[PDB]
């Protein structure tokens, strides 16, 4: 089928550049080119007006949990939900991120419901982002991760592998083949809290991981677990609060992706801005992430400002949820409105170049072919 | 030892009569006898002054939980706390409840660390009350004291009579006698929600099994026809009977239950329904259910009794003479030669004024003074 959006103007990320009266020709779910002008159909064909449009590719958030979202009761909650209701909320939690304008989201946390939602998304049954999801996090024997941490004695169990929790490098080994095993498309562990991975153990989980294809992030707020992480091999860093300068070092010659989560955490402490800030600066690599969850779902577009005003640059926070986050993710048909790529497309109003706030109200939503959003 | 007690006034429960200018003298843990005037001491003799005081027997609450404590986070504590965590915070609830001049209390649920709070209070390791517990609670499956109600299915399991869960007469049967192993005094049981939670095939087994090891059975009920079904079964007590029917009265005439109204707990009708059987007659004992109500302000239940009607004498004999009866002992609950010297004093006469009771200056327990304020 064929779908050409009258675009009045369409950013080229990679150039950086607006380019203005282009239409984009979509056949099925992917992006067949870039025409000058707005052009007729020739044969019966949709076409969608954006010419007081301003075009973006589809957003991607690289920390979001998507089976939660904070609510006064979460820890006891934990004890008294169970999957099915924690689906039922995934629902509009879902529903709410792909009409921010999120097209794409890793998932960095959760019982394996994410995984469902995944599938059930795919499937066509449910409204969402394409989600790319960890499943269980790892972590190590009352690691931050571990299911059945502050249980009364009698509740709390000895998790292992199997529950994502492992201590040495042969158990971390199975624990990363069972999230394989349940279906993850990444692994995601948590290396602080104190650093809880020592080096063999994620020497293990990082050449295990990459066995299977799947990439590692790493949730770590200190320093050194921070440099155990980079040095071992992950891919990306969550938060990472407290940064050591040899961090910096580290996240330049490995080519590990900074994601900062200044949203989440606000909430939770001005530390992670001025963090962020010396990264940037100093050339780190930085993906897009919210940490969306403990921040309501469909707010993720705040985090935009929020790295705009620490000084960066609107066109390398775009970036950053799109080409950097495509890269962050292995996929090579994302992030770019250009030949050859899924048809992950977003409009807003006015220029998010000049201010980056208009994100936070997107007009037009299409995932793969399919318009979710035209307002 | 020897202790002369030199009360200004002292109550004569039995006669519903003060005494005035008397001496008390209790030698060891015993009420040897009541003297003419205060009677000078002999050497090795303890004189305690409550010339100025009102002076009563110990009184007894015949529904408390002495291991928790209502507070925002009762219902994710359970799934944090430990037994140990419980048995630290019942010891403060014990001394609490002490010294709000309860020397006797009987603990209606808990998940057995109330037997061990009774067998360490007895040993003299924590100062307490007088405890008779049930220790776990009897429910059917979904019954009010099953333990996995509301957990996720993952944690629910299948509780049994082990636990305190049974269903059927030979399951009942068994969670008496696991109640017994364990060391209980008496059994508890929840016989409705206000939808009737007990067959009378079971209550039949249950009471019949509490029949033969020696322990009577007290029934949580708020609806009628549970609460039936245990009268008909030859129960001991009635708790919070809210929603009672007349008939429900009848039969408490006929059987000789106490009815133990919890007026204070359920401060949250209850007062209405008191009313109407304090006046019908019903055998009553002084219960506040204080567990859900912070431990230490039971007096003011017998404030609630008096506001029901009730004359302040019998509310005091609802938590000493009535409560005695009800607990099966005959050496406590009235000062007279011969029973064991748990007293009490307080600043004004409790039945011209029964809030003085919400002050307490003076507590003994087994001849032991806790309590000279
Ligand atoms: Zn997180």
């Amino acid at each position: 089928a064929t779908t050409l959006l009258h675009c009045g103007h369409l950013l080229d990320v990679k150039k950086g550049k607006w380019l203005e009266g282009v239409t984009v020709r979509i056949e099925g779910n992917t992006i067949r080119g870039i025409e000058k002008g707005y052009v007729a159909p020739k044969a019966g064909e949709k076409v969608i007006d954006l010419r007081s449009r301003y075009v973006l590719p589809g957003l991607m958030d690289m920390h979001v949990h998507l089976e939660s979202e904070t609510n006064p009761h979460n820890t006891l909650e934990r004890f008294i939900l169970n999957p099915a209701d924690i689906a039922y909320r995934s629902v509009g939690y879902a529903r709410k991120t792909l009409m921010a304008g999120f097209t794409t989201v890793r998932d960095l946390g959760g019982t394996g419901v994410n995984i469902s939602l995944r599938n059930a998304i795919n499937a066509g049954l449910i409204d969402g982002p394409r989600v790319f999801t960890a499943g269980k996090s790892i972590a190590t024997t009352g690691g931050h991760a571990d299911p059945t941490n502050g249980y009364r004695k009698d509740l709390m169990g000895d998790p292992g592998p199997y529950e994502g929790v492992a201590n040495g490098p042969d158990e971390c080994r199975k624990a990363v083949r069972q999230r394989y095993k349940n279906g993850a498309d990444l692994i995601k562990i948590t290396a602080t809290g104190a650093p809880q991975f020592t080096d063999e153990e994620l020497r293990a989980i990082v050449e295990t991981a990459r066995d299977y294809g799947m990439k590692v992030a790493v949730h770590a707020h200190g320093a050194e677990g921070m440099k155990r992480a980079l040095r071992a091999g992950v891919h990306s860093i969550e938060h990472g609060t407290y940064m050591d300068d040899e961090a910096i070092e580290l996240f330049k010659k490995t080519g590990a992706y900074y994601v900062p989560t200044i949203l989440a955490g606000r909430t939770v402490g001005p530390q992670i801005q001025k963090t962020f800030a010396k990264a940037y600066k100093s050339g780190v690599k930085i993906a897009f992430g919210t940490d969306s969850g403990k921040s309501v779902h469909g707010l993720n577009a705040i985090e935009f400002e929020l790295m705009v005003e620490a000084g960066m640059p609107p066109l390398e926070a775009i970036r950053s949820a799109t080409l950097n986050a495509a890269d962050l993710l292995g996929v090579n048909n994302l992030g770019s409105i250009e030949a050859g790529m899924l048809a992950d497309v977003i409009a807003v109003e006015d220029n998010p170049l000049e201010n980056i706030s208009t994100l936070r109200k997107v007009v037009f939503v299409m995932k793969d072919g399919k318009v979710y959003k035209q307002e």
